[PDB]
């Protein structure tokens, strides 16, 4: 292959994902469950708030709840670093700024545990407006495609990612969500660090009519570029 780690990912992956949030005090964890395909770049999720009820709209948290799994043409696999930080993992920081309303802070850790890939994360929300567009949930229960923009961070072994989401209102338009990421490797071990490229992304959200708790099942695609 191009990388140790690239190996691990040659299989369907079952992934857990752990988020502690608080947002303008609000408390809230969620937990989620499935799998992830990176030689396809599929990924399907189903999250439940185990806490009562999500305090903002799930489509804000779709980015911070898996870019191990991003489907790679050969003729780039030397410029996947998710996956040659693995097994060790990587942390995935980000602060999203969502325009004329708060913000999120974000930490998260990524990394086999046993043979899951688990997304452990904490999440802090300040500044947000009582009734804008994320605590009023005026956002749509759906999600758009997006390109994220990747560059190597040669000081930090890491890489550096811009890209900005956009959360379609129940009005029709557009509330954006900019998202400033790092991610930075657990490992001593080299890593691949790409030539600029994007990745391209595809998000289905849907719900599960047999379970009554607030819950959002995600059908994620990605792919480089």
């Amino acid at each position: 292959p191009m990388s140790k780690g690239e190996e691990l990912f040659t299989g369907v992956v079952p992934i857990l994902v752990e988020l502690d949030g608080d947002v303008n005090g609000h408390k809230f964890s969620v937990s989620g469950e499935g799998e992830g395909d990176a030689t396809y770049g599929k990924l399907t999720l189903k999250f439940i708030c185990t806490t009562g009820k999500l305090p903002v709209p799930w489509p804000t948290l779709v980015t911070t709840f898996l870019q191990c799994f991003a489907r790679y043409p050969d003729h780039m696999k030397q410029h996947d670093f998710f996956k040659s930080a693995m097994p060790e993992g990587y942390v995935q920081e980000r602060t999203i700024f969502f325009k004329d309303d708060g913000n999120y802070k974000t930490r998260a850790e990524v990394k086999f545990e046993g043979d899951t890939l688990v997304n452990r994360i904490e999440l802090k929300g300040i500044d947000f407006k009582e009734d804008g567009n994320i605590l009023g949930h005026k956002l749509e229960y759906n999600y758009n495609s997006h390109n994220v923009y990747i560059m190597a961070d040669k000081q930090k072994n890491g890489i550096k990612v811009n890209f900005k989401i956009r959360h379609n209102i129940e009005d029709g338009s557009v509330q954006l969500a900019d998202h400033y990421q790092q991610n930075t490797p657990i490992g001593d071990g080299p890593v691949l660090l790409p030539d600029n490229h994007y990745l391209s992304t595809q998000s289905a959200l849907s719900k599960d009519p047999n379970e009554k708790r607030d819950h959002m099942v995600l059908l994620e695609f990605v792919t480089a570029a």
